[PDB]
């Protein structure tokens, strides 16, 4: 007999409100979580990424809130740079292939505990990390093996607004739904 | 309760929301998630691109050229949307609104409209202050969860797809003039 | 009502019959070759997305002696581009009334109205598709324009729409497993 | 009474399975299979195409696993060469007509049986080489003709990780899965 929450992305189970209710960092994977996993190229060497506008607002509202927002990917580019700077993000690490280690880094450099952590992941590098937080995320359309190993999984999928809905859980949690703003910078 | 529902080609609407749109002399369009599907697209040497759809394009037009006003107002900055306006024939752009409250009562001043006469499509929060004044407030299908309750009509279309189109046609239909409009 | 398994789903015989008269095929851009999305940048760029299934379906046409062309009230270079990279040589870029060129390559080349297919996604594409032997409205084309055609395909635009015409072209004249 | 193996995209027969215990080299097509489909051109000669991450670890984890991947297509583009050298795919064949030619120099230059290779298409065009294959594989939203066709359709469409879905089910089906690794880019 699990007790569940109505949130506006459906009912979400009591220990995942109680996950979410201690969260001071949020950490998320960038390609298949900000985004739906695809790497423009082109012939002269061009590179782009596409965010979506309704994610930026919630990482807004976290760290206006007083919660870290924090990026870990396996791959580089100036791009992303660029995006981080535009949300506020200081706390990013590119160029990953253990992602372990700039988790470590990031509990020592916020002096935050390991149940104060909510990592959104997509695929099986993610994992490692997912299994030491508080709060695990797989999106919807995560890799099938990562999907029944996360705390919660998204209802919305990478690059359609997963991270807002992770952001407007943890303020929900937290009782700062209502009061948060998303301003830039 | 016994609601009278009118037939579109994009499903039954309600009658309420036919009146609300049959007075409609300003449409005003939020841009990211509205006109776009919520994407930004960055590149590594600072490029940036938005994506429009062209079916929203010609239902811009035929209001516009109905007699009927369409401005944009968001709280981006962007010289593709620019250029996005100004191929649309669309002189009421405001861009790095952060309060888009003030950009609103600007466009009733100058056009002489009653809030009443505007229908405002919206996709987030941010929104909900206009659109909660307005005679017609829309939130396209794919909008952000807590604000789909709060308008008077959802689109089936979602953002970047089309959803512009919906409104512009409701309107246009409402008014007697879908039939002979041209975009 | 008779019906014939295609690798689509039944088609009416009657789409087949007017599918095997088929001389010319006019496809509009926005919304048929595309998902109607033009991507705009702050240095003025413009991208448009393309299908690739849908140039092979072309290909074919245009092997099998079945002329291609391209109708649009847009105008952009990578449009001429793509074009030639298909081997299309009848391009009408900026044309508000598509009657005109249409009337046009009935003349140019030598084509009755029942020879003529057109597969459009908007208002704007009506006046065309009402005289010609098969109008197809794309699975996605704007509602109005959806029971007017004589066909809709299943596939929607940008995601071989018109390899679906094509397809359907040739299977009606009995070119398909050649081409 | 066809016996099946569930795998996380669901049951596969064992008839796969055993065609998927055999490969020893991956050949992929590249439009709508690591793509999903569409070219973007622009107005100064611009030319782009989307790759999926997910589809780069599976590569990844073949390549690491001594499996050959390799790459033929029609088409010719310098972004393709780059999406080849980030992924440490050395076997790339473009602006092939035939794509038997190239076939024939990968199984002679490999040491490879045609019942070692699997191969991924989604048009009529990749059909010659499937028919020699030992695993043929359609996307799932390849051409209506190609379907009916191949050994196994996959579940996931092309550009959306139908690549990936072909590594996992090779690796799952020679017991490799478990102790593969790759990178997510
Ligand atoms: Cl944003
Ligand atoms: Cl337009
Ligand atoms: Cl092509």
């Amino acid at each position: 007999n699990t007790a569940y929450i109505d949130t506006c992305y459906g009912p979400v189970a009591d220990d995942v409100i109680q996950r979410a209710a201690n969260i001071r960092l949020l950490i998320c994977d960038v390609d298949g979580v900000m985004s739906d996993g695809l790497i423009y190229m082109g012939n002269q060497g061009e590179e782009l990424k596409a965010f979506n506008v309704r994610d930026g607002y919630g990482i807004r509202c976290l760290i206006t809130s007083d919660i870290d927002v924090a990026i870990i990917t396996g791959r580089r580019a100036k791009l992303l740079e660029d995006r981080a700077n535009t949300l506020g993000i200081t706390h990013l690490y590119q160029g990953q292939s253990d992602k372990l280690v700039a988790y470590h880094e990031l509990l020592a450099t916020l002096q935050c505990q390991p149940e104060q952590v909510a990592y959104i992941g997509d695929d099986l590098i993610d994992w490692p990390v997912m299994a030491q937080v508080g709060l695990s995320v797989a999106v919807a359309d995560a890799h099938p093996l990562l999907l029944p190993k996360a705390h919660y999984v998204t209802r919305i999928k990478g690059g359609r607004g997963a991270v807002r809905e992770v952001c407007d859980l943890i303020l929900l949690a937290q009782d700062k739904l209502e009061g948060a703003t998303g301003l830039s910078i």
